[PDB]
């Protein structure tokens, strides 16, 4: 049977994405071991469409296909969800990058690195921050991102606002307000605004920072020594054309190294509890086996991580063999099992002036900050309910804040609305949610070949249906189930207190212009404060109006009130693509990331995390291939390799 | 290389839908030739929700996981459409049933046949109605349906309303009004309203009736000596426990026949222009590679086919060629080209009355009428520019008109509304599209294996851009822009001026009730109606209102109920699953169904439609795949084939 | 065939099954069990020795269930015995959850007889290779040569009549 594609080896590494490079450049680096990669998907170093960080905006799309890179098929997984109960039944396509780079190909290149008290609090143990810090580190001086290269004055009138109200929020004694950080004391966290005023780095070694009113972000592009900006990720860095043949050798130092582009993996060959082979589709439609001595990586994303073990035989029996699996291993039910994600609802705001194009300059896009101008990350309202018991000794990070020029909402709400994107008097402001609640599961449904959609359960906005219960003891499970939805609200009543202070703040700061929250309606919003500041901790008792027996018509009022305000979270708003926590710590893996019922197979991507990190989760995935790569070689090798020590570009 | 599962024959037919059935069944009973079929799925012979008709609307399904089978990855496969600039780009999925019997196993049981006129003016030489018709009586032969087993009030109501108004459309004149059938003469085609009057057959063998309103259809179910329905469909009927053997087999008769249950196939294996081949994936993940002799078919459905050909190595060697296809055999630049579709824009309309409880008896689902409670099929409104030709002297079908209780827009519309499902003074009348005038195109993104989802491009509500251009030679191109958005409101304006009558007719048939469309709103359709009869033929001039320079303020009025009333279509509608016309007749074969550029392959399934039929698609693929029975094997044998002999049902 | 010699059979079937218990709560059985106990303390004073409510293994304590939030659970079918006479909630159903959300029959068919361990033919799979099982096939009676069982018969469903040899022992099973 003459296949001479023999690729047997000792170390396999499935899925070039945001861990996969990482794993595979420094393993071959430090050691002597046979290194094989598999990614089913090319290489695109001259797309300008990749590579030029604005084509991310669609500047190279042709006339009549004007969709960029997460709508395609041809550059992204599209894996849809499940009706969602909580969201009308609206089903969502969400993406994972199929190239070499993975999701850091076609994504919007952010670096927060997430707050030091999420490490320390929600991670097993070897996983706290003072374990790991150091990789981040290693992460962010391989990749020397960059800040903001353009100055506006909205910022400054943004952080102005945010210092005088903090300024209160620091008396008054309560202990838990969203702009309380706990690591600096009496004095705000808030950047100075003035020529000369020092910046304040987000990502701090040492973890400080977890509540900070900031003005620049840190994106992943280089400045050429042309003049043009291009796109620094994962595979641009640890996996290019000094370090890789066109045929897929490594050169010299790296010369343990083999990388097969299109090779789509369906399972894993397995005698006993020892994985021995793995098989591929190539470009024909072949299948190639390849054998394992020594390991298995699985670094496949968190959609298609649990999915690949499902197929090779880890999962539950019943249901496996229900839909027709021949071959069972281990009975796990908790694989792909404690999905989580993010979620931004979105608010824009009016501006009502004659001459207002002076307010809102320097409000364009470039590739250094990509459309973002600010403006912080706040912590828990003071409002609600759901918050850990260490709420009261240390902050955690609540809200990610963004400001952005123009009108972001869909299109249909867009409408109607009666607001568009022609004219110039309007922006855009988000409270994205980090520690959002709603869980979900991945289940494949045939057990045949790696398919593009499998069963994806995701409900977000879900309702409460009171019983015939006595009201005492019913209520904590409407808070669990009610936690998301308040939520947003807190983020919206958070959002509206900040336009007061703008308007001091631009009153006195040379301008006679005047801010206002336009979507959601203004109405709807002043109602929100009044219900608020009048009802107390208890205003979240109103969203099940049965339970109140409030019949006051002050009472119907904050009913009818609360239930149009949950319908903007619904339709207005933005699911993110930070997809983790597939097979966890503890849940599916191990502390030293091993598949539990197995002894030679390992999960490296951010299906492993135990937790959604404080922001945006790509420099989580790197770390956690990086520490992997230790875990593997056995000794800390990148631990203390010097920071002045990176990878070439080409 | 040992691979015991030679199975090299001289047929080999490819997915198991409501044509590959039919073609497999009557080609081993009319010969001797080894037949093998692929379909990649099981049985559902003894699934509760597929079998039992009442289980298409989730009788059977776990309180965790309600939804069905068009929504289940287990079912159906998931292609999503890439997004709509028509419809606010909204991303849709749509499936493909994905066991034996196809879309059969999952569909709504309808058999519309299609009118006469579109196989007479639509279709090539040779698939002419009187070509064809004896095949449609053998499919219907072949199932059995059955009618309605209820009788309503409502339907005399509404057929008595239709028969008062199409009275005044016979006289007048106007020779193209909807409810005109030349075939008939002075007297209406309207089914009579009373005890013992005779039942009007929609799908009668002469196609006489295309334009007749009715009271029932005609649904694939059957009743059990015991007393309970089951669904008769393409597998139930042609591939059952006493044609195949549990193994595969067929018996006896049907000896020379081969099934192969779970195997996906990828590609043709091709040598030369001939095909000798085809490959295969099993449910381990292995490729098991048959041998053809004589002829291989396909009937992997509208979505599917122009994929498997184009990974085959027929369609655009450029585009092919950029995305990786290494073997290229026939360039056909129009391969996966000029797909169609239905579409149903949605209406409700509210009953006032103290005990309209009387009125709306006896109109909840059965496993006989599935909720559908007539009411005819209509012709071209009178206003509708884009008429063919023939328009004068023959009858054409434009809009299948519906009837049912309860409300069915969507849920996000049902808040916006004002009106929810649980109250029941309400019910839902519906306008499909039969002649859709948008068309799109399908183009594969990865030449490894066959993917869930390709680039599917359906553009349908898009919108007119004027130019500098005079405006008297840019109308003609405006026209066919704006045509299906036309369509759309002529049918809602046929729906509204068929309520007056039913004033009428429920005042003096012992009913004090009053009917009123709330949705769309009722000022929004009095308006389009005045305007109408206000601005005549040139009533669609004013979607574009920089062209019409009409400041008039009845012409700004106009405009804006024009734009608003464009919305509703958009959002509150419901996109169809009759997927056609992948590979038509001419476009990518020729008139004995064989694929240009080679000898020995052939479409046969609704892909090789070249005009959609003129209702429910069901009937017409099964027709086609009968009519390639006798194409194959030469000589006209199921052709007169006694309508007695019928296979038997287990 | 006294209780010490089997009670470990006991254990073996129903950690083979795995039953489970009551999901739904309710006030009756409360207070149903509240009225036993309340009895029950009388019926362990006045000295008679043989009223229905007196277990003899555990004391002057009555053996009814505690009535409260967190209130620990009666095992009536508790592998010592200790409880032969005793008030509980709920029993334990041979019902399974599936991970869909819908309970299933455990059975004797389900559990020893599945797919898994044997073919759609009657045939064992690899492990059990050495098994046969005939579906539809009524017994008549057992050919018998000697004192010593030799073969059996029986009608499958055509109607015909099919004899198999027993080498090593006959076992009767019919209820
Ligand atoms: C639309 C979008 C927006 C984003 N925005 C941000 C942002 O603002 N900030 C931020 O920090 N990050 C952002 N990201 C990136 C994202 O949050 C993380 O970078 C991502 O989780 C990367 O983690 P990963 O490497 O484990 O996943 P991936 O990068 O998806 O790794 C999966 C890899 O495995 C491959 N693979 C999958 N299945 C198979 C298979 N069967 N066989 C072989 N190979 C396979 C895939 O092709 C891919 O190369 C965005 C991503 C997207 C798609
Ligand atoms: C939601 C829904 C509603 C419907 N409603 C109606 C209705 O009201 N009235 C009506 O008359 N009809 C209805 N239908 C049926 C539909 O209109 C037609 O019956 C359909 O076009 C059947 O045509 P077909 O056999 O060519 O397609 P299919 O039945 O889809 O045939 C495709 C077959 O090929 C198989 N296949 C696909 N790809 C592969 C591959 N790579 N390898 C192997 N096998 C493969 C599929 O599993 C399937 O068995 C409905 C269908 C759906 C899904």
């Amino acid at each position: 049977c003459p296949k001479p594609e023999n690729l047997e080896a000792d170390i396999v590494i499935i899925g070039a994405g945001a861990a996969g490079c990482v794993l595979a450049y420094y393993l071959t680096k430090f050691s002597d071991l046979k290194i094989i990669l598999l990614e089913a998907g090319h290489t695109h170093f001259n797309d300008p469409v990749v590579t030029d960080p604005m084509g991310f905006f669609g500047k190279y799309n042709p006339p009549n296909e004007n969709i960029r890179m997460s709508q395609n098929p041809s550059y992204a997984w599209q894996p849809a969800l499940e009706p969602d109960t909580g969201a009308y039944s609206m089903r969502n396509v969400v993406a994972h990058g199929l190239a070499v780079g993975g999701s850091t190909a076609i994504n919007q290149l952010n670096y927060i690195v997430g707050g030091r008290t999420v490490f320390d609090n929600d991670w097993p143990t070897g996983w706290k921050y003072d374990d790991i810090k150091k990789y981040f580190r290693r992460v962010l001086a391989d990749i020397s991102p960059i800040r903001d290269g353009t100055k506006v004055n909205l910022t400054n009138t943004i952080l102005e606002s945010m210092r005088v109200l903090a300024d209160q929020q620091v008396s008054s004694g309560v202990p838990v307000d969203f702009l309380i950080n706990k690591a600096t004391g009496g004095l705000p966290n808030i950047e100075q605004t003035y020529q000369g005023a020092p910046i304040v780095n987000l990502n701090d070694y040492e973890g400080i920072n977890s509540v900070c009113g900031f003005k620049s972000y840190y994106v992943g592009v280089n400045q050429l020594s042309d003049g043009s900006y291009i796109r620094k990720y994962a595979g641009n860095t640890y996996l290019n054309s000094y370090y890789v043949d066109s045929n897929g050798f490594g050169i010299g130092k790296f010369s343990n190294l083999r990388v097969i582009s299109d090779a789509v993996v369906d399972r894993i060959h397995f005698e006993g509890q020892r994985a021995v082979s793995v098989t591929y589709i190539d470009k024909k439609g072949n299948l190639h086996s390849v054998k394992v001595h020594k390991e298995v990586e699985i670094c496949s994303g968190s959609f298609f991580t649990p999915t690949i073990l499902q197929r090779s035989g880890i999962g539950d029996f019943s249901y496996l063999s229900s839909i027709g699996v021949p071959d069972l291993v281990y009975n796990n039910p908790l694989v792909g099992q404690g999905l989580r994600n993010h979620y931004s609802p979105i608010t824009q705001v009016s501006v009502t002036g004659p001459d207002a194009a002076a307010f809102l300059s320097n409000t364009a896009a470039g590739p250094t900050n990509m459309s973002f101008r600010g403006a912080g990350m706040l912590g828990y309202h003071k409002l609600e309910p759901n918050k850990p018991s260490n709420a009261g000794s240390v902050t955690y990070r609540k809200y990610e804040l963004l400001v952005t020029g123009g009108v972001a909402i869909s299109a249909d709400q867009q409408y109607l609305s009666g607001i568009s994107s022609s004219t110039g008097n309007y922006f855009a402001l988000i409270a994205d949610d980090i520690r959002f609640a709603p869980v979900g599961y991945i289940k494949i449904g045939t057990p045949n070949f790696p398919r593009d959609t499998p069963k994806i359960f995701f409900n977000t906005f879900v309702n409460y249906t009171p019983t015939t219960d006595p009201a005492d003891q019913q209520w904590p499970v409407a808070q669990k189930t009610l936690a998301p939805l308040i939520s947003a609200l807190l983020g919206y009543d958070a959002i509206y207190q900040i336009v007061q202070q703008m308007k001091v703040v631009a009153v006195n700061a040379g301008f006679n212009v005047t801010l206002q929250m336009a979507y959601p309606p203004n109405d709807l919003l002043v109602e929100l404060h009044n219900g608020l500041n009048t009802y107390g901790i208890n205003w979240w008792h109103y969203f099940v109006p049965s339970l109140v027996n409030d019949d006051t018509p002050a009472g119907k009022l904050f009913a009818s009130t609360l239930s149009k305000l949950s319908y903007y979270p619904r339709s207005g708003a933005h699911l993110d693509s930070h997809q983790s926590c597939s097979c966890s710590i503890g849940g599916t893996v191990d502390t030293e990331l091993k598949v539990i019922g197995v002894e030679n197979v390992r999960v490296t991507d951010l299906s492993a995390a135990p937790h959604p990190p404080g922001g945006n989760t790509w420099c989580t995935a790197a770390m956690i291939g990086a520490r992997a790569t230790d875990l593997i070689l056995g000794k800390p090798l990148v631990a203390n390799l010097p920071p002045e020590d990176v990878p070439v570009f080409t």
